[PDB]
DNA sequence: GCCG
DNA sequence: CGGCAGTACTG
DNA sequence: CAGTAC
């Protein structure tokens, strides 16, 4: 908040390292960004920055240069390919490997991608709604989208439960996308409902394009009826009710929150996933699962916190 | 990039 | 030194 | 499987 003059410089280097394939170095920048945004005072000393968790010796040296000289010399040495890679990676379905290949092939704009680049089915859809997918909708519009899916699902089974997660359930004023989670408390009526639910949403012209049509999760594009409506990202994950709490917790977010929770689960001999919070998960020296462990009963989100020795945090308190 |  | 979340999904 | 996104 009060250190935005330091976080904005590191944020450019974080996107540059991310789009260039250095995902782990970009992870250290992202956690240093979140630590600076939540710190209590504008940093003014080298020892003050090193004492912060998530900021080591190198990150504190970069904080020192921003205060003393007002610039980061590495920002003057960012590869000219980075802005072009950010343009390509924003295409949904196109990541760092695809963006780097397109820049290697000589492409510099989305016009080069439209006319000359080899596109997958998902990349062509993400490009078709390039401007629409970069916009965060008001949470009012996200409510209309969740009610559209919920009415179609409950039309065949009124006992179905539909909860919108992501940034929406965290209480954010705007939402990047809509994460609709569907389940049924009887543990069985959720079977084979994807074919009937998505067909009902297509008959009314609500679904415009389809990105992923899997057994459990569905990713796609939708647009509310009427004028002035943008194409918004829509997700529909259907889970068994025995896995509803872990799925609700993962899909509510945020992404970093899940990564700190699942890391803490590993430090306690447990394994947290969008399916279940297993305990006694066996592993080797590489932190790789060799024993499946046993699913712990988690009927609510509070049970996942309790089994992890954590006090419960509301969805609005899960941004870090 | 950070951390144990 | 070496992990850094786990998994569904798609070709 | 690599790549991508959840
Ligand atoms: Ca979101
Ligand atoms: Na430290
Ligand atoms: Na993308």
């Amino acid at each position: 908040n009060h250190n935005l003059h330091i976080t904005e410089k590191l944020e450019v280097l974080a996107k540059a390292y991310s789009v260039q394939g250095d995902k782990w170095r970009a992870l250290g920048y992202a956690k240093a960004i979140n630590a600076l945004k939540s710190f209590h005072k504008p940093v003014t000393s080298y020892q003050e920055a090193c004492s912060i968790p998530g900021i080591g010796k190198r990150m504190a040296e970069k904080i020192i240069e921003i205060l003393e000289s007002g610039h980061l010399r590495k920002l003057d040495h960012i590869s000219e390919s980075v802005p072009v890679l950010e343009l390509f990676s924003n295409i949904w379905g196109a990541g760092t490997k695809t963006a780097q290949m397109w820049y290697q092939q000589g492409f510099r704009s989305l016009e080069d991608i439209r006319s000359q680049a080899s596109l997958t089915t998902q990349q062509a859809i993400g490009l078709k709604h390039y401007s629409d997918f970069l916009e965060r909708m008001p949470r009012e519009e996200a409510t209309e989208i969740e009610q559209t899916v919920q009415k179609a699902a409950q039309a065949f089974n009124s006992g179905l439960l539909c909860v919108a997660c992501g940034s929406y359930r965290r209480g954010k004023a705007t939402c990047g996308d809509v994460d609709v989670l569907i389940t049924h408390p009887d543990g069985r009526s959720h079977r084979g409902i994807f074919s009937r639910l998505l067909d009902s949403l297509r008959q009314e012209g609500f679904l415009t394009d389809d990105l992923v049509k899997g057994e459990t999760k569905y990713l796609g594009v939708c647009r509310l009826p009427g004028p002035g409506r943008r194409h918004r990202r829509l997700d529909i994950k259907v889970v068994p009710y025995s896995e509803f709490a872990c799925a609700l917790l993962y899909f509510t977010g945020s992404a970093h929150f899940n990564r700190s929770m699942r890391a803490l689960a590993k430090t306690k001999g447990m394994s947290l996933s969008d399916h279940a919070l297993s305990t006694a998960v066996v592993r080797n020296t590489h932190g790789c699962k060799v024993g499946p462990g046993r699913v712990l009963p988690t009927p609510t989100e509070k049970d996942v916190f309790r089994l992890l020795g954590l006090p419960y945090r509301e969805p609005a308190e899960r941004d870090w």
